[PDB]
């Protein structure tokens, strides 16, 4: 079994100003490699922490991280307005990745993706990740499933380099990763598609820290019609 991580909180409010804690945990001691992203209301993402408490540059200092072990936490210590959104934690100790549930959080009383598709099921669709960024073939491009409510889901990763590729399990006959060097784009086709296969889809991409997505595409929607 995959590394199933927990969020036992799915959804908390609260007023500006207020401490908020969210807890992370892991079916067994993922060795500090934890991640948390955040998920604006518009769906974009963005790692904030990265190896349990390390803020990425530009994160505001009210951010912060702790645990060891299978137990972690993300702490906001002042509630902004900005900071509302869904929090995500991941683990990078051992593939495939796993992310917990998400904690939605409100308030109380280079990566360029390509257009949406809608497609009849068991259809077939290929969609693109260009990166303008100097980095594109010596980093790791990760593909990420998202279906409205449930956690991400790291679905496999291509080194445009040699075209080496690491799939999740679960996606391995489902998608096919290819990249283009001289275009700095990177591919996933999407095969006999069903209804579990509407949602969007994330780029992210990898290179300081291959279990730490850094950057992040707009993410492409499919939906596959009735």
């Amino acid at each position: 079994k995959d590394i199933v991580l927990i969020q036992s909180t799915s959804s908390l409010s609260a007023s500006l100003g207020d401490r908020v804690t969210i807890s992370c945990r892991a079916s067994q001691d993922i060795r500090n490699y934890l991640n948390w992203y955040q998920q604006k209301p518009d769906g974009t993402v963005k790692l904030l922490i990265y190896y349990t408490s390390r803020l990425l540059p530009g994160v505001p200092s009210r951010f912060s991280g702790s645990g060891s072990g299978t137990d972690y936490s993300l702490t906001i210590s002042n509630l902004e307005q900005e900071d509302i959104g869904t929090y995500f934690c991941q683990q990078g100790n051992t593939l495939p990745w796993t992310f917990g549930g998400g904690t939605k959080l409100e308030i109380r009383r280079q990566l360029q993706q390509s257009g949406p598709e809608l497609v009849k099921p068991g259809a077939s669709v290929k969609i693109s990740c260009k990166d303008s960024g100097y980095a594109f073939s010596s980093s790791w491009m990760n593909w990420v499933k998202q279906r409205p409510g449930q956690g991400p889901e790291w679905i496999g990763r291509i080194y445009p380099g040699d075209g080496d590729t690491n799939y999740n399990g679960k996606f391995k006959g489902k998608a096919t990763l290819t990249a283009d060097k001289s275009s700095s784009t990177a591919y996933m086709q999407l095969s006999s598609l069903t209804s579990v296969d509407s949602a969007v889809y994330f780029c992210a991409r990898s290179g300081l820290l291959r279990y730490a997505m850094d950057y992040w595409g707009q993410g492409t929607s499919v939906t596959v019609s009735s």
